[PDB]
């Protein structure tokens, strides 16, 4: 192992790349409306390589005229996690999802409805190139974890779309909001009466989705009806030729944990458990950036779970964790290649490696430089090659 020289950078790298991304659901005030609007970002992993992404934008408005909670910028971060039903022979999905508030550093009338479990249905016709479908689900909510379980059935026969494109249509008054954060949530406000949620969601390369749904409760049973369009789908595409892979693959060896700790370390050169931004900035500018401390923030605060203003370790190890779950895009994977391919050419070089080695304080011998390149270098020209290089990093 000088697997290991890679890997540790290598997940350094990936770090920063995640610490400069956008992944999370990002709401904010929509007062003309009276609700919210949100953006942001779906990776779907493509089976046999590459990634598949969902750009989505989003409108509530609630449907009653009684006053709710508008909230300051803040983002909602979703952990999903899918598995089939053994027993089950429709064409069905089962789903768990965590789904916290944060991205505000350190109580409505309508959030007593959540504080225990709550039975939840979601109902759906779809159309998509054409091709109609309904779904039925069924499951609970528990908003003082964040927690939702649900099942859901294709009761049209077979669904014309993978599953995992439909689980953003198919409660986000679910979430668990810290205490700090509860006059921002929007969502627990505008019920019993409930609200109108719509969407747009762009698959990049492919069609898009246009979806409206009425979300109240009906009794005591908080129920999401839904209407999608789809239109512009490629009938080979990833969507309608169902190429997008359905199980979350959530390994996590201890020993990727341990790769994780070791990137950690390169970041936490105080070893108190915790990155700071002057830390993290240390570490950019030694790669060749330049952060302003305001951008050392934002980017802290992407993954700062609990609004400290620092990543913590099991922040970094959650942050991790999902990066290596979802795909990169092919200009994030260059984007990593770029920080090693200091001049551009195409090839990281014995003496571009020795520059990022030396420059992150590793005190690597040139015969070391060598062995590290000669573990990547699959056509052995003596560099390292994009393709060598996504190898690697696999
Ligand atoms: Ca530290
Ligand atoms: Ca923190
Ligand atoms: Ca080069
Ligand atoms: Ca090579």
């Amino acid at each position: 192992s000088s697997r290991r020289k890679w890997n540790k950078t290598g997940h350094a790298v990936r770090a920063i790349g995640r610490l400069s991304s956008l992944e999370n659901v990002y709401i904010m005030a929509d007062k003309q409306k009276n609700g919210i609007k949100a953006n942001f970002k779906i990776r779907h992993n493509i089976e046999d390589g590459g990634v598949q992404l969902a750009y989505h934008y989003q409108q509530n408005t609630p449907i009653g005229d009684g006053p709710v909670l508008l909230p300051d910028n803040h983002y909602l971060s979703v952990q999903s996690k899918l598995s089939k039903d053994p027993n089950e022979k429709r064409d069905h999905m089962v789903l768990l999802e965590f789904v916290t508030a944060a991205g505000i550093t350190l109580v409505s009338k309508g959030e007593e409805l959540f504080t225990g479990v709550v039975p939840i249905l979601v109902e759906l016709d779809g159309d998509v190139n054409g091709h109609k479908f309904s779904v039925s689900g069924e499951g609970e909510g528990d908003a003082t974890y964040g927690k939702l379980t649900l099942k859901f059935i294709c009761t049209t026969g077979k669904l014309p779309v993978p599953w995992p494109t439909l689980v953003t249509t198919l409660v986000q008054c679910f979430s668990r909001y810290p205490d700090h954060m509860k006059q921002h949530d929007f969502f627990k406000s505008a019920m019993p009466e409930g609200y109108i949620q719509e969407r747009t969601i762009f698959f990049k390369d492919d069609g898009n989705y246009k979806t409206r749904a009425e979300v109240k409760f009906e009794g005591d049973t908080l129920v999401n009806r839904i209407e999608l369009k789809g239109i512009d789908f490629k009938e080979d595409g990833n969507i309608l030729g169902h190429k997008l892979e359905y199980n979350t693959r959530d390994q996590l060896t201890e020993e990727q944990i341990a790769e994780f700790k070791e990137a950690f370390s390169l970041f936490d050169k105080d070893g108190d458990g915790t990155i700071t931004t002057k830390e993290l900035g240390t570490v950019m500018r030694s790669l060749g950036q330049n952060p302003t401390e305001a951008e050392l923030q934002d980017m802290i605060n992407e993954v700062d779970a609990d609004g400290n203003g620092t990543i913590d370790f099991p922040e970094f190890l959650t942050m991790m964790a999902r990066k290596m779950k979802y795909t990169d895009s092919e200009e994030e994977i260059r984007e990593a290649f770029r920080v090693f391919d200091k001049d551009g050419n195409g090839y990281i070089s014995a003496a571009e490696l020795r520059h990022v080695m030396t420059n992150l304080g590793e005190k690597l011998t040139d015969e070391e430089v060598d062995e590290m390149i000669r573990e990547a270098d699959i056509d052995g020209d003596g560099q390292v090659n994009y393709e060598e290089f996504v190898q690697m990093m696999t």
